[PDB]
């Protein structure tokens, strides 16, 4: 019954899409609209804690920017998603961070951030320049593959752990 809102942000074509569905449904989706924002809910047990993960699955600009507004205030903790192949998508999160702070009017929020697509060869961003940039940030940083699943259990379930010591305080 303890229910975790988690949003996924982070520049169109990292994978947020599919590293949701490998999360929730188990398997890789080649082909998923870049357009569709949709929530998924699912049953785990995270460190003995049995509990229900609401995801939001965002997509970028919304209809009105209230609607964005609405989700980052509801949402508790979020996947900060760039591609390690993009460096656009790593410079992105500059963006991302400064607005989740902006609209939950807060220094302390809930956050990891996540490099994905690690399955393959090409790569921009090399791993000390994320660690160094989480360090700044004080946030974990995994890197995942939604196509192998390497990593993909550990970004959601640290979010969690992350949750969890905000409230506590
Ligand atoms: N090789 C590989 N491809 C991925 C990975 N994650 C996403 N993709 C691919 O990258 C593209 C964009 O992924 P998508 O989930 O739609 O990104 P989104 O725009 O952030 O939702 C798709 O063609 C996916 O198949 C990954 O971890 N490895
Ligand atoms: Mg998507």
């Amino acid at each position: 019954m303890t229910e975790y809102k988690l949003v996924v942000v982070g520049a169109c074509g990292v994978g947020k899409s599919a590293l949701t569905i490998q999360l929730i449904q188990n398997h890789f989706v080649d082909e998923y609209d870049p357009t569709i924002e949709d929530s998924y809910r699912k049953q785990v047990v995270i460190d003995g804690e049995t509990c229900l993960l609401d995801i939001l699955d965002t997509a970028g600009q919304e209809e009105y920017s209230a609607m964005r507004d609405q989700y980052m205030r509801t949402g508790e903790g979020f996947l900060c998603v760039f591609a390690i192949n993009n460096t656009k998508s790593f410079e992105d999160i500059h963006h991302y961070r400064e607005q989740i702070k902006r609209v939950k009017d807060s220094e302390d929020v809930p956050m990891v951030l996540v490099g994905n697509k690690c399955d393959l060869p090409s790569r921009t961003v090399d791993t000390k320049q994320a660690q160094d940039l989480a360090r700044s940030y004080g946030i974990p940083f995994i890197e995942t593959s939604a196509k192998t699943r390497q990593g993909v259990d550990d970004a959601f379930y640290t979010l969690v752990r992350e949750i969890r010591k905000h409230k506590e305080k």
